[PDB]
């Protein structure tokens, strides 16, 4: 609603799998909202009981984020299924799903998140603050770099839950 206009959710709910299919979407985040925080999150996708959507619009005004089968939470390991992708809205929509190559998609820290892994890089990384993000090209998706540079700074960041 506040992020995405009706361009971005039809062509992001005709990549979602079809277990959310015509599932209603619920805002669980919102730093315009709850307070800009990896621990804030944390708290909020504490007792959330389904996929989410990270959607992510950085200080150039580009769109991108990731879908996620797991709520985000502090792990000691990787989790989430292959169903997780990257995407992206700039230059272009682009979804970058799972290659297959490993199974690090979700990782959560006490300073940091990042989806996509294998050899240090990581697809989706955001810090303690949710301010500075990084981006790179992971074997977990295979994905272009989701902004414009490899760093970005978040101005607004929303978790779409799938109740």
């Amino acid at each position: 609603m506040a992020l995405l206009e009706n361009m971005h959710i039809e062509q992001l709910a005709r990549r979602l799998p079809a277990r959310v299919q015509g599932y209603p979407w619920r805002l669980a985040y919102s730093t315009l909202e709850h307070g800009t925080s990896l621990k804030t999150l944390y708290r909020k996708s504490a007792s959330l009981d389904s996929p989410v959507l990270l959607v992510i619009k950085d200080m150039d005004n580009q769109i991108f984020g990731a879908y996620a089968t797991h709520p985000f939470k502090f792990s000691d390991h990787y989790y989430g299924t292959g169903e997780t992708f990257l995407y992206t809205f700039s230059p272009h929509f682009k979804v970058f799903k799972w290659s297959g190559e490993n199974s690090y998609f979700i990782n959560g820290d006490i300073s940091s998140l990042e989806l996509g892994g294998g050899g240090g890089r990581f697809g989706l990384w955001l810090d303690a603050d949710l301010y500075h993000g990084r981006s790179n090209s992971c074997s977990t998706f295979n994905n272009d770099i989701l902004s414009k540079k490899e760093d970005f700074i978040v101005q607004d960041l929303e978790v779409w839950a799938f109740d």
